[PDB]
């Protein structure tokens, strides 16, 4: 009836933190409760912040009239500052022509348990990614195929970014199904900075053989400035851990990395494509 945008994923037990209803078309558009808001030929903008001691979990916007578009192939909402854990969003909706109604709905999580790492991680993590798609692999080299129909853009050589309801995504490099899933980590704003790295476990039945990382960052435009993540130097079979380094240009507000394990990876997963 309406088209649905979704920043984050909702959970049963998430508060309520606002809810409001906005004319797109009206010059200038009608603050509600004080949180500042513009209307443009092109753009949609709201300036939340909670003065609660809460995490935003989840953000949803409603437009009318249904229009024709794959959300799933754009990003026409999210927060160009704050964002998914955090207590602030501007939000940005980069409307199409028809559209007139919006209604928004942000929900939160109390601060002191500020953590989403079940509602990515879930049941089934071995077979199941954070984005609620199975893994799929290729035929010959048994390794995980690059998904299909969601947004994605590359960079320089074996940089693929995929972005679906405002969650980002990285893999490095290659999944195997033989691998098993041994933990998941998350950093939450609070350890998170404009270059920083968390230490993972490598050390025999441990080794390292595929990293799913997932995260939430702000975006200055449209297009975002992805992240530079990498290990810091190799992680070989004699490293007892391996250091994962995120070198952000924009601002990260959660990050969530998928450990997947196997003793007989050296490490190193390549095609011939080239
Ligand atoms: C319709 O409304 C949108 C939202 O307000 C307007 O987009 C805004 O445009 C300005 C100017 O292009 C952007 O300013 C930029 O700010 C950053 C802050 O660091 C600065 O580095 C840039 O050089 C630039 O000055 C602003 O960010 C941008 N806002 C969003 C949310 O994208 C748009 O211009 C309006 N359309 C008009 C006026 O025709
Ligand atoms: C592997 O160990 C070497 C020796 O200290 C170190 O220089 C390198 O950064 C380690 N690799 C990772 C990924 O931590
Ligand atoms: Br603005
Ligand atoms: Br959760
Ligand atoms: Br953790």
């Amino acid at each position: 009836d309406g088209d649905e945008y979704f920043i984050g994923k909702y959970k049963e037990k998430d508060e309520t933190l606002f809810f409001a209803s906005y004319g797109l078309k009206r010059d200038p558009c009608q603050i509600v409760l004080g949180y500042k808001c513009s209307n443009n030929q092109t753009h949609f903008v709201l300036n939340f912040k909670t003065n609660k001691k809460s995490c935003i979990s989840a953000i949803k916007l409603t437009s009318y009239p249904k229009i024709n578009q794959n959300s799933d192939l754009t990003r026409n909402l999210y927060c160009q500052t704050g964002g998914i854990g955090t207590d602030n969003c501007k939000l940005v909706f980069k409307k199409r022509k028809r559209q007139i109604a919006a209604n928004i709905e942000i929900y939160g999580i109390p601060a002191k348990k500020c953590s989403f790492k079940d509602r990515y991680i879930g049941a089934d993590p071995l077979h199941v990614d954070s984005y609620g798609l199975s893994y799929q692999f290729d035929q010959e080299h048994g390794w995980n195929l690059e998904r299909n129909n969601i947004f994605k853009d590359t960079r320089f050589s074996t940089e693929v970014f995929y972005h679906k309801n405002g969650l980002f995504n990285t893999q490095i490099t290659y999944l195997a199904e033989e691998d098993s899933f041994s933990e998941a980590r998350e950093i939450t704003a609070k350890d998170i900075k404009k270059k920083f790295s968390i230490i993972l476990p490598n050390e025999e039945y441990k080794r390292i053989s595929f990293l799913d990382v997932y995260w939430f960052q702000e975006t200055m435009r449209k297009k975002p400035k992805y992240p530079y993540i990498h290990y810091n130097g190799e992680c070989s079979n004699e490293n007892k851990t391996c250091e994962l380094v995120f070198d952000t240009d924009e601002l990260m507000t959660y990050a969530l990395v998928k450990v997947f394990t196997n003793p007989e990876s050296d490490g190193s997963r390549l095609k011939e494509e080239d």
